[PDB]
């Protein structure tokens, strides 16, 4: 069991209370990120979670060229600046190409390798060169046992604080399933890595003739307490006011104002779940 | 909707868990009243709603020869047994038509065998035995399709029916347990009670404990379990059972006790 | 060989010309049949292909109890001889209980083992033990390497006459696959039993009409049978089905595949 | 719709299939060459249409330590004394959006791999740099979402775009290819040419391994299926000795068995585009 270090108060593991990498899909706005970071923020430490904030400043694979991609590169680095500045939160974006890596990391405190892109080595690479904690999405495509490659490319170039984020596996069609006996075998490949559980994008669903993605949020409390019961390093989540307007993944997204509902669960989940032991073998 | 089992055991989606539990097969008396009497002082202990499992038949194994236990006439004087001496109610499963009025005499609750779960004349000649009915969902069928097998048992009278997960295929010899699928099979039944059969989903690619406590998180009716005391010679091994269940009635209670969120 | 004798001038081979198992859904009236097996007959007289008349005597599996299930065994028994009386076809039947076995092998010519019930030990006993050839559905859930235990079964109780039916697999919610690549497996594992390919049960897939398409795959491959099902109005019919006019059309197509397959070889790709 | 992609080469879904042919990665000149050798005489000699594929990288190997190729500038090198001393058009795959136009300076058609099909930036560069554009089906896409890559083409000014078939996810560590695809495929697309990857419809893993099973042994089987429904093109790797290739040797066909596949090829396609449609 590997213990993650992000930022002081805030380290990752299998072992310890669950850290929340929690925030909103996409960066449309600097005062919409501030306003939804700060309910993010009364939330998490009202219960003591410890938190990192989440938000994508691109979309780069967006099933349609007409559909939003969010404020880009440069815009989205100086709104993580000032959610820094204001909260004193530690941020975690997704990295797309491999000279974004740097720069990213000038100002994110842990980058993000997207879904589709895992398997790809100079990206991997320049992401895990760049010195701080990586954050792995599992690839729909990808067996929980093949990770390990994915972690040994960037322990290759030096970089040992890798983090396994599950968010759900092919299931025919336009369907994603999550196998809940995953998350053991992505930790016990890989030396005890943190594993993290993205319940946003594993409720996932699509229309076979349509523009964009569909999903499933009515469910998210069903998969989020199954998840955190197995016992995990931390939870994903992403949320908005209002979901049926959100820009990206509004159908899979939680409405803001069942935040501390939901989070109030998993603490109480967590908190136990993390005192009991393997069974007697 | 609850179902009543017996006197102190009635199943239902919003009440504390009842633990189906037992064996694979019926094989002697004496060792099917010596693990009941195990699972009896366990589920005592800990104060959780115990029904005996055993099969009485295996009637479909890879092989003509291969064991298949004692069979209808001695299954059902064991069931008698298990029954007059620990007083607790007992369920098992039903592979041909003909079976279902004798075995409805003895036990509490009748199963439909996930293979057989779409033919229409087993189902009703289950249904019209006058107990409750656990289904067991095929590995083929999708979970909001369950309705209409619960439909047939209403159209013979039976509205004592609980929905049994064992999880789905998932490419060659493989199942997944899709964890989403729990309040589909309720919400679109009517609210029937939903049973987790963690044993029959580990037919697949040490691991008990993980999807145990993955499926009892969601806030479910049961849960299905078979044992043994020396598995090798996917049954938990039977010294784990007090370990295991302690943390299923944790989880469970703290589940309970928590509301939905009304998700929109 | 491994080939598989059903009556005189018709035996299924997985490297001989392919043998139609081709009929109808449901027996619902003795007129109604023997107008579909007539058409049958002549177009696969014309067109020169083996050929087995298929029909259900019984949907047991619908999903409700008040749907209909089709004239029932007696009768659908009674149905079967006249087919056989007038035009001389051999017969296929699925078989869902024991017990129908035996009077079922009194007709029919091949018994099938419906795809749900093929791990059911005593059905498929029963059924082996009539002494017929023997048509086995591979089921939705089960991969084309354990099919072999279903024919060891069959040999067991003294058949070694069994014949292995692609249907489709599983694949998510609600949806079939076929994987042409089992077609070998489920050949080369079980010591070369016939493979046939259920075009239509295969179909019962979502569709966001392409019978043609998967029918030319499947043949493709080199196989020992199709297995189809045709209805003069399938929209208006009881329990999938080709539209009985397009019979002709699909049959000419698939000789034509088939006939070139059989004379190219197989390649040894170590 | 057809594709025309050099003299005497147009791919498409009602015209006589077209073989994108090939190794899975170049390694050095003279095999590149050799194998591309074997590939012509035995084209010529069928009267098969004929367009030489092999990767300059291997972007997506899973194992670090797995060998990627000679990479860009070799590569690129390799492809022009291919072109010149054989007359024949290539294919390659293109991994970042600053390689499209380099690339297409030398080959004729650009590929989109698989895992990277929906990255808009990048279908954006590759068909920008004005070559047609073969597209990797992803496992994870279903057929009827192509569409939306061949929009993102479409939206800079390339309408020349194929689709290519190479498998589903099929639970773990699997592929399955569904042969009602390529239908769903070029009708939702207004007809786009659509090509059939035998050689990566084969790939299956053990979940422990290093690198990539394969199912050569059967490439007849699966060849012989996509063919016989009515298709543009055929996507092939060989090797001479398969065992021995340094990506993807478990699906490649040995090379001494191209003609007898070649040849199985061209008699089905050659019956089947002279057949219709059922009647309706
Ligand atoms: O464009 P659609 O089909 O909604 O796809 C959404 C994705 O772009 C989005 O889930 C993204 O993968 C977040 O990483
Ligand atoms: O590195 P392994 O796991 O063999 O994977 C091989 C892939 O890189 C290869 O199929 C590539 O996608 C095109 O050949």
């Amino acid at each position: 069991s590997m213990n993650v270090a992000i930022s002081p108060g805030v380290t990752a593991g299998n072992s310890l209370p669950f850290v929340l990498f929690g925030g909103i899909n996409v960066l449309e706005s600097l005062d919409f990120t501030l306003d939804v970071c700060g309910e993010y923020v009364a939330v998490t430490r009202k219960l003591g979670i410890p938190f990192v904030f989440k938000a994508s400043f691109d979309k780069a694979n967006r099933s349609s060229i007409h559909s939003y991609r969010g404020v880009g590169l440069d815009e989205g680095l100086k709104i993580f600046a000032e959610v820094k500045a204001r909260f004193g939160v530690p941020v975690i974006t997704d990295v797309h190409e491999a000279e974004q890596a740097a720069p990213v990391a000038e100002i994110a405190d842990v980058l993000q390798v997207p879904a589709f892109l895992a398997r790809q080595t100079d990206l991997v690479v320049a992401i895990a060169k760049a010195g701080k904690p990586v954050n792995v999405k599992k690839p729909q495509f990808m067996s929980p046992t093949q990770l390990k490659h994915v972690v040994s490319k960037c322990g290759e170039v030096g970089n040992d604080r890798v983090m396994l984020c599950e968010r759900g596996s092919s299931f025919g069609y336009d369907n994603l399933v999550v196998d809940m006996l995953g998350f053991r075998q992505m930790a016990e490949t890989t030396g005890g890595c943190p594993v993290i559980f993205d319940v946003t994008h594993s409720l996932q669903c699509r229309d076979p003739l349509g523009d964009a993605s569909g999903g499933r949020r009515r469910q998210v409390l069903d998969l989020a307490r199954a998840g955190i019961a197995v016992g995990i390093a931390g939870l994903f989540l992403e949320a908005h006011p209002d979901p049926d307007r959100a820009r990206c993944d509004g159908p899979s997204a939680l409405p803001l104002h069942q935040l501390e509902g939901l989070l109030s669960q998993m603490k109480a989940i967590d908190d136990l779940v993390k005192r009991m032991p393997a069974l007697e073998i």
